[PDB]
């Protein structure tokens, strides 16, 4: 059973539009999504769709890049280390829930050292 997606909007969070959340929209999370291995993390994980009852039984924390991209459009993080605390997460979930040598394991570490190759320089202010 699913519980309710992370929040994308929060009214009493105060936003902020840094040139870093900018890039890692318009850079990152945007050549990230073309990835061909991406497509398992543009979405919540459906624990019903794709049977597996016990996801958020182990994961507390879920992310995806679905969430992280909508986050980004509505301003929603403070700076750059909030939005990539969130990445971490999700890839981290993905290594917690798995075992390592997995298919979904082995498009999460490949995507990984993508985004860590490319937030490796963040523009300035
Ligand atoms: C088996 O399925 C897939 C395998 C590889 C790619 C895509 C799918 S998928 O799109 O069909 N399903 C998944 C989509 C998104 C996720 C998982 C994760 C683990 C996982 N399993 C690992 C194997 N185990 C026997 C079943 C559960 N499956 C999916 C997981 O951390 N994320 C975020």
């Amino acid at each position: 059973m699913n519980p309710p997606p992370p929040e994308t909007s929060n009214p009493n969070k105060p936003k902020r539009q840094t040139n870093q959340l900018q890039y890692l929209l318009r850079v990152v999370l945007k050549t990230l999504w073309k990835h061909q291995f991406a497509w398992p993390f543009q979405q919540p994980v459906d624990a019903v769709k794709l049977n597996l009852p016990d996801y958020y039984k182990i994961i507390k924390t879920p992310m995806d890049m679905g969430t992280i991209k909508k986050r980004l459009e509505n301003n929603y993080y403070w700076n750059a280390q909030e939005c990539i605390q969130d990445f971490n997460t999700m890839f981290t979930n993905c290594y917690i829930y798995n075992k390592p040598g997995d298919d979904i394991v082995l498009m999460a570490e490949a995507l990984e050292k993508l985004f860590l190759q490319k937030i490796n320089e963040l523009p300035t202010e």
